[PDB]
């Protein structure tokens, strides 16, 4: 609310707002825009556009220069103004129906998904469910701080597993409250414990086939091949629990929380009340109805409309208030909103089509194993830019006919599966994927929050490679066996 | 937090949630739509679906049983499970369509302007722009609670004359926190200037060809007919004055407002900083924007393109912080996507559509005021319920068959010039409309409403009546001359 500002004077008089580091950063991103968009790169120039839209709003988002959300608020308006949405014709969209359009794809059946997981955090933690639960985990783990780190991926993994990684670290990040509640944001563990629980959500996200939507447009694909769920599953938990464990390794040998003092945890034994039995209850089916959508989908459609059970039940018996409602981390909805926006221009504009199809006149004629490993290697470059979905549904189908044309009869799933389980490694920003959205935005007690996209970038990089050297490694080796042709 | 809930004991043991009157309008709204489902009404199953779907929605808001933005949430799930959407060919849709279509409905353009008004609202008054032009405006009002309400108004309606009501309402809030703030909920000047605020912005919504979404596309019919921005405005220009005066003089009659002490107010005659002149030539450059949009709508495509430019320009500069943002009033957001997706669901259906073809083959061959008192109603009775832009697009096409069918030369342009502005009429319900539902949620200090929505239904109604009365008495007589043909 103050209403003054600092100048250098006669150094005749120019604020001090326009030599501070976010001053040259926003410096930088203007004038490499500017170059990428003056200088030809692409033959289409929706493409040539959306390469340089591509790389102001992933600058933006790396260098932090404005708030990670604003650049989410900015990436409709910058999609409008970079004329880069196109009709199904292949034509540029006027100015009104490319706004329509782009306004259109934000709210989604994963916004309704992440709002009911807001909802059922606050239910539990308010009524003190949470509080019970966090009592038989944490006395289970133990009083090592590495094990309560391994304690909360294994929960989230799991959760992720059946419900996905859109409301799973909602959930474990609610469970884990009575432990991260008194822990400041410099706290070494506390930082550890949430960066775990993004990097283990964005690790599940690709074990079951009904973790994340790029696993059942897979299994949409693998199905003429013979692959079933036991069959993904062989291939695909391992290949999460060893990438899990590695990072969990990684997580408590480069943060110094080992030496740390834990609260000893007795389980709460308390009786839970008719409220609370209603709640658990609630809180249940609706997890239930989210592990079994694709057996009801004819009538609700998706597990968006799933997600609004909780809030209407939760919110309209009273349990919650405006208040509360009110008191939802709004900021993470619109940086979720601004990623699905980027997500649906890099798809409209075609821009990830070409590159992956100048990809696959290189690559191919090569061996099953290095088709795979360049395409991993550019899907993880691209999700940790662009959706994990968008790019599944742009390069599954091309790797398909990579290994159509190829002599072995196994290239084919076994290259639909690997691209599957490869797609979710790219998590080194912290501005692309659910669970980092959640984890970039979490604030202690006193609002400071607990990690930098620079702790996202030194740890979730290493975390990428060894999600990916996993699948290629261990995943591959048992899809050697496991898949027949 | 409380895990206790009350019983009613042997009279064996059933709670006391099942016998309050939220309990017995749940069952009464249960009963109805079971009933309305149950018996056959409609030829269409679809539009017979979606007659229940409204009605429920429409009492479920009326009766506050829960809270409204509960019902906002609880309408798509509802457009999912009664198979209400169609297809362009006709079919029903599946589930899954249903639901991805009718989410992508929710955010909007009218979104993004409602959340630019939140972020010029809370700048102008966080930064003391709105208490030094609230010393102005008041200083020429006076001492008279009528005046100061007169002066609301006026203020009002002249902002949604050109940057629409969607807006309007809450930069006029923010201009009265200097009064409203030191007031008490229960004070009735206090619920006297909301709802003015309201209703005037409800009027304003129909004066200018420019004022909203159903004003611009009505222009867009009227244009054949040499209709102009001149001929536009002296019809509803008067009306709307004359309409504002008559709801005014309704409001300081119905509510003991007139005798209060009222502060004087002597203007603030400080000098504006650098930071406040940045802060007012942003918010009048956004303005000045959103009243030429039509001219610079082939770069930018809609008004919540151009209102994304004040949330980045704001939030982005740190003169808003994060938790500003998550201080936004998100319930009032709930509360429109809900309203835009009944309206969608109504439209899709074809519900309106068969209703206002069935009047039409009776109120035909009728004379041409006629017609247009009878489609009026029709309107006042819709628009109350359903979005004004959905009833517009649905009526005013088929009035214009109706009196393009008649022997009068000036009969096509009458009736879409009067079903115009009489589509704005319907402002009785205070969960449709973005003046309707900001005015719903505004709170005093200790957080208590000042509007519930029985003040609404009593005030609103016979604003309704006023405001439909001055349209087919002072808009027709000066059609009858404007009008050329
Ligand atoms: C309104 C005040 C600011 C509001 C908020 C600030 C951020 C949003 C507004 C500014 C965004 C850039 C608008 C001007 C360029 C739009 C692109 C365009 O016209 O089409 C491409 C443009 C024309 O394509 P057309 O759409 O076919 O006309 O490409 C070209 O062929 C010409 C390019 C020549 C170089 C122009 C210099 C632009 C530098 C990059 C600016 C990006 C900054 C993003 C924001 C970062 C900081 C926050
Ligand atoms: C002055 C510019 C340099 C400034 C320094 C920083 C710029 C950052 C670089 C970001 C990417 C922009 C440059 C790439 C342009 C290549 C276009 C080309 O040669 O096309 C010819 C060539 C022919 O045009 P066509 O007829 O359209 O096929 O295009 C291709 O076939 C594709 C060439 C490969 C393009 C790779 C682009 C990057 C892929 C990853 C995208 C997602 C990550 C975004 C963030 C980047 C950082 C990791
Ligand atoms: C206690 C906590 C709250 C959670 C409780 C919710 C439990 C109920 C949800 C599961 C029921 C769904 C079973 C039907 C799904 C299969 C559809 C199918 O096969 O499609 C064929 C069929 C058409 O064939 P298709 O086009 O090939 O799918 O689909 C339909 O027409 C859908 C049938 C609509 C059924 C209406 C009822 C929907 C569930 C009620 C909504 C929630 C209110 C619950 C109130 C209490 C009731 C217990
Ligand atoms: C076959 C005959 C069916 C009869 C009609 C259906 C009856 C069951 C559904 C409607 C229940 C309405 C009465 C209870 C809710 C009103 C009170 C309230 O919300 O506040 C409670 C209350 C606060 O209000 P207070 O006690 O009045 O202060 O909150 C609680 O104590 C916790 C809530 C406990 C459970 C309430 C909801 C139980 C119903 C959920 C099951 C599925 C509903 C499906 C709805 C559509 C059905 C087609
Ligand atoms: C899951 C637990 C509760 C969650 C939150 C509570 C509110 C949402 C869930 C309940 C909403 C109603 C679901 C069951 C009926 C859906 C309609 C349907 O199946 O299609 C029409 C249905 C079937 O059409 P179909 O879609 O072609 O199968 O119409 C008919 O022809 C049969 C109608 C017979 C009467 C059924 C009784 C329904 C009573 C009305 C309930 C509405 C209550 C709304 C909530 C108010 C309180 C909050
Ligand atoms: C047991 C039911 C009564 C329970 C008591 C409370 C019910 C509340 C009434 C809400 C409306 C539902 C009843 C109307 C059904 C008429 C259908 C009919 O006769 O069609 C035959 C008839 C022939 O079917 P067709 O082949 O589809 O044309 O339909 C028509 O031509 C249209 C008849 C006029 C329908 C008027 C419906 C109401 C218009 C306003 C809608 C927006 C406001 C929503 C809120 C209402 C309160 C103001
Ligand atoms: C200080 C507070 C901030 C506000 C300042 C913003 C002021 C600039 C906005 C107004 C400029 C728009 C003029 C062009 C609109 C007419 C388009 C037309 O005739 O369509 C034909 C033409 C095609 O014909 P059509 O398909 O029939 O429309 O439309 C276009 O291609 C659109 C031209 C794109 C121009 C790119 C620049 C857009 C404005 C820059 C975005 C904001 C950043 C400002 C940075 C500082 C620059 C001052
Ligand atoms: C032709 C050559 C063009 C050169 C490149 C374009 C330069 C102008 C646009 C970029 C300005 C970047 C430096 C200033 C902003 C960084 C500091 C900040 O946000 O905090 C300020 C500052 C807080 O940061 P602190 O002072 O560092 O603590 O807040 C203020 O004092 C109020 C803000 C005053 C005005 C700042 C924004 C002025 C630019 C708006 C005009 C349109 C922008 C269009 C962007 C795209 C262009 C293509
Ligand atoms: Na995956
Ligand atoms: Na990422
Ligand atoms: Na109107
Ligand atoms: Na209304």
């Amino acid at each position: 609310g103050k209403l003054d500002l600092e100048y250098y004077r006669w150094p005749v008089a120019l604020p001090k707002l326009f030599f501070t580091k976010k001053a040259y950063k926003i410096y930088f991103i203007i004038l490499v825009t500017g170059l990428l968009l003056g200088i030809k790169t692409f033959n289409d120039a929706a493409q040539h556009r959306c390469m340089a839209l591509v790389e102001c709003v992933a600058f933006l988002w790396a260098s932090e220069a404005i708030p990670l959300h604003i650049t989410a608020f900015l990436v409709p308006l910058l999609v409008v103004l970079f004329k880069v949405l196109k009709t199904s014709d292949g034509a540029i969209m006027s100015a009104a129906s490319a706004s329509s359009e782009i306004l259109a794809a934000m709210w989604s059946s994963t916004i309704m998904i992440l709002l009911a997981g807001f909802t059922l955090g606050e239910v539990l933690a308010q009524y003190n469910i949470a509080k019970v639960l966090a009592s038989w985990l944490l006395a289970f783990a133990g009083c090592k701080p590495r094990n309560v780190l391994l304690m909360a991926m294994c929960v989230v993994f799991f959760l992720s597993m059946w419900i996905s990684n859109v409301a799973a670290p909602v959930l474990t990040y609610s469970l884990l409250s009575p432990l991260l509640d008194a822990m400041d944001a410099d706290s070494p563990f506390a930082q550890a414990l949430v960066l775990g629980v993004a990097l283990a959500a964005n690790i599940g996200g690709m074990s079951s086939p009904i973790s994340s939507p790029q696993n059942i447009i897979s299994m949409s694909y693998l199905k003429p091949y013979g692959i079933g769920w036991g069959q993904f599953f062989a291939v695909a938990l391992p290949s999460g629990i060893l990438a899990m464990l590695l990072v969990w390794i990684l997580l408590f040998t480069t943060f110094k929380m080992n030496k740390t003092k834990l609260e000893k945890f007795k389980p709460i034994k308390t009786k839970f009340t008719v409220k609370q039995y209603y709640i658990i209850t609630v809180t249940v089916a609706t997890i239930l109805l989210w592990c079994v959508e694709s057996q009801i989908e004819g009538a609700f459609g998706s597990s968006g409309q799933i997600a609004i059970i909780p809030i209407v039940l939760f919110f309209g018996t009273g349990l919650l208030s405006t208040q509360d409602l009110n008191a939802f981390p709004w900021s993470i909805v619109i940086l979720a909103m601004g990623g699905i926006a980027l997500g649906k221009a890099v798809s409209s504009s075609g821009l990830l089509s070409t590159i992956a199809k100048a990809l696959q006149k290189k690559i191919e004629n090569d061996g099953v194993f290095a088709i795979l490993c360049i395409f991993g290697i550019l899907m993880l470059v691209v999700g940790t830019f662009v959706s994990h979905t968008v790019s599944a549904i742009i390069i599954i189908p091309l790797v398909q006919e990579v290994g159509d044309k190829l002599g072995n009869p196994k290239a084919a799933p076994i290259l639909v599966f690997g691209c599957a389980l490869l797609s979710s490694c790219g998590m080194g920003l912290a501005s692309s994927g659910f669970p980092n959205v959640t984890a970039i935005s979490k604030v202690d007690r006193k609002g400071d929050r607990y990690l930098s996209v620079m702790t996202f970038l030194t740890r979730g990089v290493p975390a990428s490679i060894l999600a990916f050297l996993c699948v290629i490694t261990l995943g591959y080796g048992i899809m050697a066996s496991v898949v027949k042709g």
